[PDB]
C-alpha cells in the first residue's frame, strides 16, 4: 500500500500541472480601458438609462459573458462600514464587471484585496483618501479610479453616486471583504444568499458558454 | 341481557381523555386568534403625529403622558426610563423603550448627530413617526431614496431591507409588531462585534427585561 | 505545634493572600508614575493648534521629544496607520505607548461618525484643525469643538463622536491602555479584515513597549 501514496501522488501532481498551465495560458475577456471608456461614453446620461446602454453594449461586444435580465438584480452590499448596492453582469475566478452605487452616500474602508479593481463613475463623487497621506483626492463623472492589491484607502460616496467597476485578480478572495458587515454588523443573511448567487449564476454562465 | 343505554366506565374515563384532549388542541389554536395587541397598529402614529409641532423633549414628555393615561400599567414608569445607546446595521442613535412584550415593542428613537446604515431584516413590522429631522430610505432593488418629514410615518414590512439616513437631530416614536427578541438580536450586533459597549448591551437588556416584568405584573394584578 | 484543618488552613492561606494581594497592590498604586502630567499634552499641543496640521505635528513631535527624551518614538518608527473601531475609520501615529500612557496623533480627512468606545482610561483629545462633535449618553444635545479645544472622555463614559473632513487632533491616553487597544482593533477584525494595519497597530504598540522598557531599565 506504500505504492498507493506514489500513485495518489503522481496523479495529483500531473493534475496541479495541468492546472498552472491553464492558470497561465488563460486570457481576459476584457480590458481595463474597454470597460473604462464605455462607462466614460454614458456618464451624461441619467444612471438608469447609462447603466440600460452600457449592458446591452456589453452584451454585444461579449456575447456570451453577460448575464441575462432575468438573471440581473440589485442587491445590497455592507462592507467595511459602508454601504452600497451592486448588479453584477460578469464575473469569474479571475475577473468581474459590476454597477455599484449609494442613492444615499456612505463612508468607510476600500478593503485590502488581492485584485485590481477600476472604479469609472457614472454620477456622484468618489472621496479617496489614500493610506500614509493626510489628504484626500475626489473624483466625478467620467474619471476612473484604480485600487491597487495589497492596497488600503478611505471611501466616501456622496449622494446618489453609481460607478462601473471592473476587477481582476483573484476574486474570491474579496468575497470575504464584501460580506464582512454582512455577517457580524447587518446579520443579513438573504443578502449573503443572494450575493453568493448572482457570484455563483455568473460562474455558470463563464463555465457554459466556455463548453458551448 | 345488557341495556343499550348504559356505558362502560372506563370507556367513559378514556372518551373523557379523549374529548378534554381535543378541545385543549383546539382552543391552543383560538389563542392565535384573539391575539390582542396593547396599541393598535396606527394608533402609536395618530398620537406622534400631534406632538410633532413641540421641541422633542416636551413633546416627548406629553406623549408619555397621553401613553399612559390611555394605557395604565403598559408603560415603564419614570423610575425605569433610560436613554441607552443602541449600535447596529452601521448606524448608532439612542432609544428610551416605553413599552416591551414579546409581540410588541414601543420607545422614543433618535439621534442628535445624523447616522448611515442598513435598516435590518426581521420578523415584525416597524413603524416610525417623525418628531423633529428628516429620514432617508433606500429601498431595495432601486436607484432612488425617499425623505419623510415630521408628522409622516415610515412603514418597515417583515423581511423587507432598506439603506437609511437620519439627519442631524432627528427624533421618532416607534412601534414594532413580531417576534421581537428576533430584533433584539439584531439590535445588538454592532453593539457586540464593532464597539464592544457590554454596558450598553446590559441597559438594553435590563430596559427590556423591565418592560416583561411590568408587562406580566399587569396581566396578574 | 497543632494541626491546622483541611478547609481551616484553606480559608487562613485564602486569607494570608487576600492580604498579600491587597497589600501590594497599594504599594503597585504608591509607585505608579506617569511621564506626562493630567494636561500636559492638552497644555502643549493648544500652542501648535490653527497651524498646518503637518507643521503642528512636526512641531510637537519636536518638543515633546526635547521634554522627554527617551519616551517618543524615533522617526523611523513613527508611521501613518489606518484604525477601524465603532463604526468610525481614522488614522493615528503613535509617538508614545506604555502599559498606562500613550500619545498620538488623530484624525481624518474625509470625516466619521460613530461610537466613542468605553474604556478604563481616561482619554483628552486636542483639536489641531477641524471640527468634534460629540454627543454625551443621556442627553439629546450635542456639543461642537473647534481647534484649540480639548474634549475629555472619563473612564467609563461612551458618546457619539463625528469628525469632519480634515479634522486633526493630539490625543494622551491614561488607564488600562491594553483594554483601549482591544477595542481599537474591533472593525479591523470583524468589518475590515485588514490584517495589515492590524499587524501595523500591534507593531507600533511593540515599539512603544520596547522603547518604555529600555528608557526605563537604562535611562534613555
Ligand atoms: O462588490 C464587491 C467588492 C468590490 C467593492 N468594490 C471594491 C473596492 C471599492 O471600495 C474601491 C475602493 C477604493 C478604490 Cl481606489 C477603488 C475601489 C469599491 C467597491 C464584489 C466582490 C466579489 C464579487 F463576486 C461580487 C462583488
Ligand atoms: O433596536 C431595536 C429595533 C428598532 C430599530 N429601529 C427600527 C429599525 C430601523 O432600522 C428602521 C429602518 C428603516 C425603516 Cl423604514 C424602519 C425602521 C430603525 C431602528 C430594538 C428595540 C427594542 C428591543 F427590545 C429590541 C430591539
Ligand atoms: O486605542 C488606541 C486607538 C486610539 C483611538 N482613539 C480612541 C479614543 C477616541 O476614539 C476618542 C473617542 C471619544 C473622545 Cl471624547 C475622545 C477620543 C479617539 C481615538 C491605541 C492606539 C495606539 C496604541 F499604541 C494603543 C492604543
Amino acid at each position: 500500500r506504500w505504492a498507493w501514496a506514489a500513485l495518489l501522488l503522481a496523479v495529483a501532481a500531473v493534475l496541479t500541472q495541468v492546472v498552472w498551465l491553464w492558470l497561465g495560458t488563460q486570457s481576459f475577456v476584457f480590458q481595463r480601458e474597454e470597460i473604462a471608456q464605455l462607462a466614460r461614453q454614458y456618464a451624461g446620461l441619467d444612471h438608469e438609462l447609462a447603466f440600460s446602454r452600457l449592458i446591452v453594449e456589453l452584451r454585444r461586444l461579449h456575447p456570451g459573458h453577460v448575464l441575462p435580465d432575468e438573471e440581473l438584480q440589485w442587491v445590497f452590499v455592507n462592507a467595511g462600514g459602508w454601504m452600497g448596492a451592486m448588479c453584477l453582469l460578469h464575473a469569474s475566478l479571475s475577473e468581474y464587471v459590476l454597477l455599484f452605487g449609494t442613492a444615499l452616500g456612505s463612508r468607510g474602508h476600500s478593503g485590502r484585496y488581492w485584485a485590481e479593481i477600476s472604479d469609472t463613475i457614472i454620477s456622484g463623487t468618489f472621496h479617496q483618501w489614500r493610506e500614509g497621506t493626510t489628504k484626500s483626492e475626489v473624483f466625478y463623472p467620467g474619471e476612473t479610479v484604480v485600487h491597487g492589491p495589497g492596497e488600503a484607502t478611505a471611501v466616501e460616496w456622496g449622494p446618489n453616486t453609481w460607478m462601473v467597476e471592473y476587477g481582476r485578480g483573484v476574486i474570491p478572495s474579496t468575497l470575504a471583504f464584501a460580506l464582512a458587515d454582512t455577517v457580524f454588523s447587518t446579520q443579513d443573511f438573504l443578502t449573503l444568499f443572494y450575493t453568493l448567487r448572482s457570484y455563483a449564476r455568473g460562474l455558470r454562465l463563464e463555465l457554459t458558454t466556455y463548453l458551448f
